[PDB]
């Protein structure tokens, strides 16, 4: 009973979370997951500020109201070569990664590793936070509040 969460640097508090190495998070699971990090789904303006501080990914993820990819450098296989906060318009499917926003994080780029999941609750799952530099933090718990996500 294991969940792997890959997390990025934070940019003005905004960060990306990928679950189990594939697009696997529903909109309800995304909110619960950010809540486990004492975080919320970013607003579009919080995401635009993060982008301006250096944030970019090549993965779709939820924000409040939309599914997006923040892009700085044009890349033909990331958001069809677009720059800015790219908004997904048409998709058949419902599961993506997520973005989260922690208001207590530093104001600009924070590429230190994440060593805690402070607001998870009691549960049976081994949850492992995986940083890009390979450092890991694990704890037994749960963060999903909707049965249809479990
Ligand atoms: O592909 C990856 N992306 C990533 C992004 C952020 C955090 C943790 C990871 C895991 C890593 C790097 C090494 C192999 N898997």
């Amino acid at each position: 009973n294991q969940i792997d969460l890959n997390v990025t640097c934070r940019y003005a508090g905004v960060f990306h979370v990928e679950k189990n190495g594939r697009y696997s998070i529903s909109r309800t699971e995304a909110a619960d997951l950010c809540q486990a990090f004492n975080s919320t789904l970013p607003t579009m303006d919080q995401m635009k500020l993060a982008l301006s501080k250096g944030f970019e990914t090549c993965r779709y993820g939820f924000i409040e109201g939309n599914v997006v990819i923040p892009r700085i450098h044009p890349n033909a296989i990331c958001a069809a070569n677009h720059t800015g906060v790219y908004i997904l318009v048409t998709s058949n499917t419902s599961h993506y990664d997520t973005y989260c926003f922690n208001a207590s994080a530093p104001p600009e780029e924070d590429c230190t590793s994440v060593t805690d999941l402070p607001n998870s609750f009691d549960g049976p799952v081994t949850i492992t936070i995986v940083n890009r530099d390979g450092t890991r933090y694990s704890k037994k718990g749960e963060y999903r509040t909707h049965q249809e996500d479990i």
